[PDB]
């Protein structure tokens, strides 16, 4: 259909207000304006993840526990702009624009995403990504909000909790530990997002297909195969070049070595927060809601905290439902380390952020 | 047969009894070695970048490996770790502690099934190192300057020949790419880990000289894992197939760097070579040829023109252009950097207790 999420010149807070006149957003337990006006109760997901038998019972009982934690989450406007066509164009036309003037800092590994679907990437690889994030920002002028801000800072030195969260706190930091300047390899959400986009062949005109299906996701939970064959179908014509970038089957190491620019049924996640909190084509249905993990770097950290006790619920939930898979992306760990390095929402970039997120401190109030 | 690694000042009297000629230097490693030159491994270069198959390009950096270890090991700290009253000793507390009811030693060795496919838990990677240090004290490891337990800092700055700075920034690089105590909680403790896979095999101080005989043929040429495997999955050798059953070269699919320190693969026999392989126990003298394993390069000097940095840089060129895509795991010649930068003056020496990141070093030029 057509991308209503059309507004330039005020535009953003102009298109808000007409397209959703009777919503009111909040920031009591949110960075920035959400539809989040209650802390999720998680508790009944402790007897599903018991119940939960096999590896795909469990990892289903943990995404829909996320879906659920994050469903009204997300900061409505940067959605909007992330999502408006007047970006989508733009943010586009840079890899054209890219290719044009054969910048070496996109091209070491965008030439190199076959490999990189198989192998870990090397330092310039990375590096050459990070410049590029910020130079994909600084181009499409994606700095225009607080919440879509590149950060240059330190991280959290010490990241305090209710006093009856502090051991799990503690014990995820361990954990991140265990599973193993700036910040070489983060994940810039958006910027890879957009690469997955132009890769996929998505254009302007089918942009709301994409848009519309990511919405769907953040409606109810999948899983790997599920995703693959409902965009494998005979009825769809613009997702198989997406399908053709994931990695699921062929990255075979740990996903914390893949290379942020390669995609993964996962990784779907990442485009959510992009694309998939407000469906293009039918922008009033995000009233209802799009829960994706990454939304909780929305969540206030200040006052009681609601972001740790969320955190701490679905790193429970995870470890009840314990299995082999390699979460990547959802990860509550992997939540855990990007509010550490002090993102406020899933679309600042954190790559000029200096320190070590396993350095913090815990401390109970 | 016969251990004849046995001495009861007995160690330096041995030395002397059994390499009455030989003088163990150190002018180019930090402890008494038969190496008296620095290896050019020149040579190695043609030949990995017209390698073509995998098997053919770890050859190459494998062979460059042996070559540039051959001569390194310090002698006398290889001699403590295989004489015969270490040994015994050694295994024993393997023997104690699984009737013991050590959750340190207990909460990883239990799992070693899951951990062949799994990365351990911070709890399983605490223990390992603290039941590696507990062995250490209880045998009396640490008899040795060479075989000591490391409490210190990662060193701030290091220092290299000024033509070899901007590749040995290049591996600060690399090791970064590949992504207190926390940075060293997974280190392996490579004797600790080296007798816990003696006793898992069921080697006694009786059969001991069978590994040690191997390990020491194995260090005269490098030799591919399927080539290693079967060397010891024979029909008949009875000895080595417990050894075999502990290898997790095809379990475990992670990433190297992920797998507990306790765990065994054929690229970890480099590490047992350490211990058990630079002298035959059945043959010592035949120790005067050398023998060539990876971690043999941590006992090379980093004073002076600073030998450690030129071959560490050899091998890192080597390794990079032979373009191999093996996780090469603990022969990695990052891997060996590594440690150097952590602060370990030979392969014996255990540096769990460092502060500090060694990817925070700087590199500058003398």
């Amino acid at each position: 259909m057509e991308n209503l999420i059309d507004f330039s010149g005020d535009g953003l807070d102009r298109w808000l207000r007409a397209t959703f006149p009777d919503v009111i957003l909040s920031v009591g337990l949110t960075n920035y304006g959400s539809l989040m006006t209650s802390v999720p109760d998680l508790s009944h997901f402790e007897q599903m993840a018991r119940q939960a038998k096999s590896e795909q019972e469990k990892d289903a009982v943990y995404s829909k526990a996320l879906t659920e934690a994050t469903r009204k989450a997300a900061p409505i406007a940067a959605c909007a702009l992330t999502s408006s066509k007047e970006m989508v164009k733009k943010g586009l036309q840079w890899f054209e624009d890219q290719i044009i003037s054969e910048d070496g800092n996109f091209l070491v590994w965008h030439q190199n995403y076959e490999q990189l679907k198989k192998a870990p990437p090397s330092f310039e690889q990375l590096m050459g990504y990070q410049m590029s994030a910020l130079n994909w920002r600084q181009s499409v002028g994606y700095g225009q909000l607080e919440e879509t801000a590149v950060l240059v800072s330190q991280v959290i030195a010490q990241f305090s909790v209710p006093g009856t969260l502090v051991v799990t706190v503690q014990e995820m930091i361990k954990d991140m530990i265990a599973r193993r300047k700036n910040q070489i390899a983060q994940i810039d959400s958006v910027f890879s997002s957009y690469y997955w986009m132009w890769r996929a062949g998505i254009t302007p005109e089918s942009f709301p297909l994409l848009s519309d299906f990511l919405f769907e996701l953040g409606q109810n939970a999948r899983g790997s195969a599920k995703i693959i064959k409902t965009l494998d179908r005979i009825g769809l014509k613009w997702s198989k070049p997406l399908v053709n970038l994931f990695a699921d089957s062929t990255f075979k190491m740990g996903r914390i070595h893949m290379h942020p620019a390669i995609l993964t049924t996962g990784r779907l996640n990442e485009m959510g927060l992009c694309f998939g909190i407000i469906p293009a084509s039918h922008p009033e249905s995000a009233v209802n809601g799009s829960g994706f993990a990454k939304n909780i770097l929305n969540v206030r950290t200040d006052g009681m905290n609601p972001s740790a006790q969320l955190i701490v619920q679905l790193f429970d939930i995870q470890r009840q439902s314990r299995t082999l898979s390699d979460l990547d992306v959802v990860s509550s760990e992997h939540l855990f380390h990007q509010i550490l390095v002090g993102k406020r929402t899933a679309y600042q970039n954190a790559f000029q952020v200096k320190g070590n997120a396993t350095d913090t401190k815990i401390v109970g109030f």
